[PDB]
């Protein structure tokens, strides 16, 4: 219903930050921190995301971002990550992931970058139960891409041919 | 066994390219024609790509590239592609979705950028059937690549436990 159980989030992490280095933008994180509490607060499970490592030394490595944005895509009950142009390198592979995973879809359109996206996000939305969201402030991105994830959730969830 | 019936292979699209545009390099479609063509050659039927509009119109659009590719993903019988740093964008995707898909993978390491790539492309090659092939010469790579390719196939096509 409208009720995620658990919201996956992630970030263009190596494309946002430096090839394998750390230079994640406080202010992203945050808002990251915002939505993700509306999701934890609510009752969604925020899952990917890497907060801790993401607020002390994100950037992490393969043999962590890998297994676990993986793990994390398929233990998430609705993807919801977000673009934020270059065309997140982590995230997207994890939005394909999303994207044989299954397992429902909503970005946080980077109102312009989500744009530059288009590639596979766009793809994705026309392809599998990818919602497109684009966000100028969380604090209206909240509400938005909830309302667009339980929508798109349900849309994606209830029945599909006739009642 | 060591037969690839089919090869998918990708570029960094968007990525080597630009953010939705055409700048892809000549002498990198070429060197994907030549192994691209042992592969047609030795009857590894060549998936993913876009050849003629990736040599006269590539950075297709999303809703072509991103059906065309995740269709291919799992159209492919061996999932081959080539990272060329930025960490390929639709390819990446490409990769994880490769991933998910648990299609067999096989990416052609771009001495350097394959090493830039890590995230994904090594995390894929400690989750799942992800091999690493650096390749200075596509040349040396057709011949690198196809062993890595039929010994990971095998690797990950063979029993797993005892004989």
């Amino acid at each position: 219903k409208a009720g995620v159980r658990s919201v996956f989030l992630a970030g263009p992490f190596m494309g946002l930050v430096n090839p394998e280095t750390n230079s994640m933008p406080s202010a992203e994180q945050l808002p990251f921190l915002t939505l993700i509490e509306h999701f934890e607060k609510q009752g969604l499970e925020v899952f990917n995301a890497h907060r801790r490592e993401a607020w002390g030394a994100q950037v992490l490595t393969p043999e962590e971002c890998t297994p676990l944005d993986q793990l994390e895509i398929r233990k998430a009950d609705v993807f919801v990550a977000i673009p934020g142009i270059p065309p997140s390198p982590g995230t997207h592979v994890e939005i394909g992931w999303a994207s044989a995973f299954d397992k429902p879809i909503v970005l946080l359109l980077e109102e312009g970058r989500e744009e530059e996206y288009g590639f596979l996000v766009r793809g994705l939305g026309t392809v599998a139960a990818v919602e497109f969201v684009h966000y100028k402030d969380i604090a209206l991105a909240k509400p938005q891409i909830d309302a667009a994830i339980r929508k798109v959730v349900d849309r994606v969830n209830n029945p599909a041919a006739t009642p």
